[PDB]
């Protein structure tokens, strides 16, 4: 049985190898069990300094979501998160606008909708629009990582052509695609 909560299923992975791109982080995820799990109910993390994977920086980064960590990971040089679950969206057009250090990839219903395939100091990208064909819970996943230094990850989403943006949070997230009443 999988937990039903108003959030995405979160996994954290650390490494002492360099993360340069999405492929490197995805290979890390494939290579082992998560170093920690958590509920990603308020997806606006950071900003902090001095490596996400060191000390209590992950806790600080995750903030309101850190109380759901399964463990306190030990130190690593590099690290990142893999989030998966569902997001309620009505049919229509949307676009992400993401602030991040380092890179990331967001997919909805199996298609990338926001990609930065490289390391970077803090930068905000307004991504191209995509369509949702049928109202309801859409499949979503995210990866983000820190190669070292500062760290921040705030995907925001617009339903109104980029006039207003919102954080993905417990209003619309579901871990399993069932309706959460939490
Ligand atoms: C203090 C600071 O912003 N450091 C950033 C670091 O977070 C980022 O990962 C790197 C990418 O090459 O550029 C920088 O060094
Ligand atoms: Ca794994
Ligand atoms: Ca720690
Ligand atoms: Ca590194
Ligand atoms: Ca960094």
């Amino acid at each position: 049985p999988d937990s039903l909560f108003a959030g995405l299923v979160g996994e954290y992975y650390g490494t002492n190898s360099q993360l340069n791109n999405i492929s490197d982080f995805r290979a890390l995820v494939d290579s082992k069990e998560a170093d920690a799990t958590f509920e990603a109910a308020n997806i606006s993390y950071g900003r902090g300094s001095s490596d996400v994977a060191k000390g209590t920086h992950l806790q600080e980064f995750l903030g309101s979501d850190a109380s759901t960590l399964s463990t306190d990971p030990g130190d690593n040089t590099d690290g990142g998160i893999y989030l998966q679950g569902y997001v309620y969206l009505e049919a229509g057009t949307y676009n992400f606008k993401v602030t991040a250090d380092d890179g990331y990839e967001i997919t909805i219903n199996g298609n990338p909708v926001a990609t930065v395939d490289n390391n970077q100091s803090v930068y905000t990208v307004t991504h191209a629009s995509f369509t949702i064909s049928e109202s309801g819970y859409q499949a979503i996943d995210m990866i983000w990582w820190d190669q070292g230094g500062d760290y921040v990850f705030q995907p925001t989403l617009s339903a109104d052509g980029g006039s207003t943006y919102f954080v993905l949070d417990s209003a619309i997230l579901s871990s399993t695609g069932e309706t959460p009443y939490t």
